[PDB]
């Protein structure tokens, strides 16, 4: 069956009650976390009772989600814009 964590980041990505924290791109390509803080804060104890960030990107990661790292070193971090690798 659909495992309970994309059953939870479907139900969080399309609920318009999320929208400030977090929300599909106008393209509906990838998943934008605007500020980590605030997503953590706000919307991460709604769908996991004791969780954390690094625990919600661990899972992305398993499933094909990635943060880009394309921003030399030293050349913000708060925000998380999140693209698959299994493309069309």
């Amino acid at each position: 069956a659909r495992p309970a964590f994309v059953n939870k980041l479907w139900s969080m990505v399309n609920d318009k009650s999320n929208e400030k924290f977090i929300h599909w791109s106008t393209s509906g390509e990838s998943i934008v976390v605007p500020n980590r803080e605030r997503f953590v804060q706000e919307v991460l104890p709604k769908y996991f009772k004791h969780s954390n960030f690094a625990s919600f990107v661990r899972q992305l990661n398993m499933y094909g989600w990635h943060k880009v790292q394309d921003v030399k070193s030293g050349s913000n971090d708060s925000r998380w814009e999140f693209e698959n690798e299994r493309h069309a």
